């Protein structure tokens, strides 16, 4: 049972701008997704300060980076607060309509795509390097869901029958054919050291057979 939704016009416009603008500094997608994971981890940590049972779904607070060259995927896993179905549909828990408006206003006032995270829509920088993005998520107050989009104006949401995650979010980047440098260990390490050196959660880069 799969539900298909239209993006709001402004988000479709943001995604087409990210996909079609010539902009060589694509590596910032990873900084933006790690920053989103850190924000999600901060949220569940804050809730746990007054209600420890919020961590019954998992006490460890971390970020894993999992490249898979066979599948041509880079997955960013975190054990943060996750998202409900309603959050997923409402632009993955962002204020993306007003964030896109602010981002566009900034781009015409000198900004570049790398500043996208300052406008709360850094998730969509995934489409700098991915032809398709799958988001698997589990929030304490809802069931596990999979969101997916290859852009083109629509996204899908379905109940996820995959491996249970406990709590958190997994962003699966199905990389464009010419963006496979982001599966190479040395390239991912370089990006994490350059842009994510002060993130307050352990970031583990998995290796492959
Ligand atoms: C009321 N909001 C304002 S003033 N926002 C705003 C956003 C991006 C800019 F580049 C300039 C801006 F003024």
């Amino acid at each position: 049972e799969v539900e298909t939704f239209a993006f709001q016009a402004e988000i479709a416009q943001l995604m087409s701008l990210i996909i079609n603008t010539f902009y060589s500094n694509k590596e910032i997608f990873l900084r933006e997704l790690i920053s989103n994971s850190s924000d999600a981890l901060d949220k569940i940590r804050y809730e746990s300060l007054t209600d420890p049972s919020k961590l019954d779904s998992g006490k460890e607070l971390h970020i894993n980076l999992i490249p898979n060259k066979q599948d041509r995927t880079l997955t960013i896993v975190d054990t943060g607060i996750g998202m409900t179905k309603a959050d997923l549909i409402n632009n993955l828990g962002t204020i993306a309509k007003s964030g896109t408006k602010a981002f566009m206003e900034a781009l015409q006032a000198g900004a570049d795509i790398s500043m996208i995270g300052q406008f709360g829509v850094g998730f969509y920088s995934a489409y700098l390097v991915a032809e398709k993005v799958t988001v698997i998520t589990k929030h304490n107050d809802d069931e596990q869901y999979a969101w997916e989009s290859s852009a083109g104006g629509s996204f899908t949401v379905r109940t996820d029958t995959g491996e249970p995650m406990g709590r958190g979010t997994k962003v699966i980047l199905h990389l464009k054919e010419d963006q496979t440098e982001y599966l190479e260990e040395r390239r991912i390490k370089e990006i994490v050291k350059k842009h994510s050196q002060f993130i307050g959660y352990p970031i583990t880069l998995f290796v492959e057979k």
